């Protein structure tokens, strides 16, 4: 099949011939996981680090000002600021990094393997740290910028290398997917039931397993009161009304295993093809708009009241981006940001 040398080397030469590739793309192309690829790059560039999660997230603190860079197929989102502050749970399972600037649930049980990259440029060495799940897919990435300090790298890489430096990567088959059911046999009166009843926005994955649904298929259910399907288009119309009355919105872009939260006003936004774009100094969003199959209106009872929000979701019904107005928790919703929200028609 491949060798780990044979396949830096294939990845190389795919490189050269179209540098616009990036790594996930490479891999797609060389029938390997992102993750199979970096791990080629070890001995080379990149080392291996131990799945220290206690030890490694609170270490990435003494970077300074980072970038943090979460995506999913559709969505990519970067956020500039130090990484702080993380808290890990007691069973090791759960992170959590709270902060105006890098906000960050981390789900650390499909967290496989991690590497440190520090890649020659033309005069120059891009440093990251990257995260990869049980099938190789990227699951979040930490990578220096400017003001950075740099004199803890090479002590945080010491301390976390691995003893086997492999390089190649062990992996699993996924998990049954369990089937869906048809809307049919989903009880629509104790869903909807259940929905008016919630009280804290968290309990909404569990009322959703409590009754055997799917996400967009308890929207579809849940009623119009609830839950209304949106033009595609609405969602860069919202973000361009967004930034020009300069209200602080919550941008939550995430994978099965990591999700990145961007709190406050967008300003500059860019079209670009299908690439939808938001280009402040501190973040950034990339959106592949026509990865959007739905796009939904959202409202949810909870303790502080009414949550509304937009979801898009792509055809495999994965959530791409969610929207919601900021607000601290044990606040209501900003009356402008619900306003805005409502203010696009319903299909």
């Amino acid at each position: 099949s491949h060798s780990p040398a044979e396949l830096y080397r294939a990845w190389q030469d795919l490189r050269a011939e179209r540098p616009q590739l990036r790594a996930r793309d490479a891999a797609a192309l060389l029938q390997v996981s992102e993750g199979e690829l970096v791990a080629s790059r070890v001995g080379i560039d990149a080392v291996r680090l131990r799945p220290d999660w206690a030890a490694l997230l609170p270490a990435l603190g003494e970077l300074g000002p980072i970038m943090a860079l979460t995506r999913n197929e559709h969505c990519v989102h970067e956020r500039k600021g130090p990484y702080r502050e993380v808290t890990v749970s007691a069973n090791g399972q759960m992170g959590l990094v709270v902060s105006p600037d890098i906000d960050l649930r981390l789900f650390l049980g499909g967290w496989n393997a991690v590497f440190a990259i520090a890649e020659e440029t033309a005069r120059g060495t891009q440093r990251s740290i990257q995260v990869f799940d049980q099938q190789g897919v990227a699951v979040h990435k930490v990578f220096l910028a400017e003001a950075s300090d740099v004199r803890a790298w090479e002590p945080l890489v010491e301390r976390l290398r691995a003893a086997e430096q492999d390089a190649v990567l062990a992996l699993h088959e996924p998990r049954a997917p369990a089937a869906a059911l048809v809307d049919a046999q989903i009880d629509a009166a104790a869903l909807r039931e259940g929905w008016a009843a919630l009280k804290d926005t968290h309990h909404f994955h569990a009322l959703l397993k409590k009754h055997g649904a799917q996400r967009t298929q308890a929207l579809r259910l849940a009623g119009g009161e609830w839950a209304e399907r949106l033009d595609n288009g609405d969602l860069a119309k919202l973000f361009e009304a967004a930034a020009e009355s300069g209200l602080p919105i919550m941008v939550f872009v995430g994978n099965a295993h990591c999700i990145q939260i961007h709190t406050g006003p967008v300003c500059n936004l860019k079209w670009l093809d299908d690439w939808f774009n938001v280009l402040d100094p501190e973040f950034n969003l990339h959106l592949k708009t026509t990865g959007i199959a739905e796009l939904w209106r959202v409202r949810k009872p909870s303790t502080d009241g009414i949550v509304t929000s937009w979801e898009a979701f792509d055809p495999d019904g994965e959530l791409i981006v969610q929207l919601f107005g900021a607000r601290k928790p044990g606040e209501p919703e900003r009356d402008d940001w619900r306003e805005l929200a409502e203010s696009f028609k319903a299909l």
